[PDB]
């Protein structure tokens, strides 16, 4: 009850370290198992070889963006659940992330954390 999300293992792709160790540090105290990802291309290999329950990831990334890892695993019938955190003020490429059906992008940095938590348990139990 206090430790929600144990048994949910969460990937974060993010590329500056200190939003990294802050979300590790807030999924792991909800009980999640975490896998962080410093890099866009690093994560795109590790998804071909297991099955988070949830990734979190930016569509802005300096190797490669987010949509375009997006596009990646989606051609490749991947239905990984995707949360996008961005500070992107474009609306052409959050309509883009959710045309390749993530399940909500959010503004970083957050504000309401505990919002955060209510839509994080909706990805991982939806109805």
């Amino acid at each position: 009850m206090t430790q929600p999300l144990v048994g949910k293992q969460i990937l974060i792709v993010e590329d500056e370290q200190v939003f990294r160790s802050l979300l590790d540090s807030w999924f792991s105290s909800l009980g999640a198992t975490t896998v962080l990802a410093a890099d866009g291309v690093d994560a795109l290999e590790l998804l071909g070889g297991f099955t988070p329950d949830l990734m979190i990831c930016d569509i802005a990334m300096p190797r490669m963006n987010g949509l375009k890892l997006l596009e990646h695993i989606r051609n490749r019938g991947d239905q990984t659940p995707v949360l996008v955190i961005s500070a992107t003020e474009n609306m052409a490429d959050i309509a883009k992330a959710l045309r390749l059906g993530v399940e909500d992008v959010l503004l970083k940095p957050v504000k309401d954390l505990n919002r955060l938590r209510e839509m994080v348990f909706a990805c991982l139990y939806p109805s």
